[PDB]
């Protein structure tokens, strides 16, 4: 009875796993394509199959943090989201906070990725007119050229300055949709989607 | 580009499917062991599942009616809950209205627990001290030797009436449990299930 618990529970804990990888790769796609419903209901299942998990492997921690960095990237203008237990921290501060966490090659790629985020997290504070609040984003963030021209855009209040046209939220967006087409051809042979394809593929 | 778009949703709609079955035989295996906080993770992942899911079959209607139901029966004694757009419809008339629907057999078992809710529906309103929702309970519900001895411990106040010990509460779920082993025997067998129950062997 117990021996048949232990194998059932081990069963569980492997399905779990292949449904974390699945729903990791479908809101990647969402993120991708801009399907923000499929994203949201993504999202959701996604968050309630990792709280059903409780040991990790490293790839599984890695999973989740990808997960997490896109739902705060996607939240980026929601200014009252709070997604740490400390208020203050803005949605694009969490996403800076996890993307320097995950056991990921630092290449060109991810630079350019973080120095957008920084830019952005002050630009979102200014767009709403929270002047002192992107003063302490810029120094939680900040923690020389780059450090001083902000502070300076910070201090005019020069909202709509040219500098968060040139390294726009867009430009972020379309940056880090790049680091996500790598990890949708990294997950797309993950067992229930090329279960899934297999079958689509046979009926065609 | 469409195609492939077409292709990529029809494949996550069969791995929604396959992760449907095999959440309702996880909930259905906690409701049977009596593990509370794990029937209630596994049902706020069946129900972000069910939500990303749209064209059903009537297999898989069953599916989420026999998830439903064990939702409102172990939500049964919580008389705040309403799962009903009607709010006063409580758990165990939610429960009866489903096991009513449900595309089964009605053997002698199906009778058993149908008439087994009945009585709990008007029980759990007088143990409450809630006398006049038990009245208007059993007016929903009934909708002649049983229908008027109901009547007659709701008029007399009866909370602890030696007939709800004799059809109590226990005796409910362990009929429902009964039912509940037949659905386990029956999805024990369905893809992901399987397929992690082979995986957890050959490690063995
Ligand atoms: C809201 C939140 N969503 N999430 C989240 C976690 C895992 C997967 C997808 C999303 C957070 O960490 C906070
Ligand atoms: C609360 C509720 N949970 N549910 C539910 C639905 C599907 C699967 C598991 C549970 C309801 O219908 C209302
Ligand atoms: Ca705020
Ligand atoms: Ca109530």
């Amino acid at each position: 009875e117990e021996e048949d618990a232990g194998l059932v529970a081990e069963a569980e804990a492997v399905a779990a796993g292949w449904m974390l990888d699945f729903l990791c790769l479908s809101l990647c796609r969402a993120f991708r394509d801009g399907r923000s419903e499929d994203f949201r209901r993504t999202r959701n299942s996604a968050e309630a199959i990792i709280h059903g998990l409780s040991s990790l492997t490293a790839c599984q921690l890695r999973t989740i943090y990808i997960c997490q960095f896109l739902t705060r990237i996607a939240a980026g203008k929601t200014l009252d989201a709070q997604f740490e237990n400390d208020e203050r921290i803005t949605p694009l501060e969490s996403a800076l906070m996890i993307w320097g966490s995950i056991e990921k090659e630092h290449d060109k790629l991810h630079e350019e990725i973080q120095n957008l985020i920084k830019i952005q997290a002050i630009a979102v504070c200014m767009e709403n007119g929270n002047f002192k609040e992107a003063e302490e984003v810029f120094e939680r963030i900040f923690g020389m050229p780059f450090k001083s021209k902000l502070l300076m855009i910070i201090s005019q209040k020069d909202t709509f300055h040219s500098f968060f046209q040139h390294f726009s939220y867009n430009h972020m967006m379309e940056k880090i949709k790049s680091y996500v087409n790598y990890v949708l051809s990294e997950k797309s042979s993950t067992f229930l989607m090329k279960a899934a394809a297999k079958v689509v593929e046979s009926k065609r």
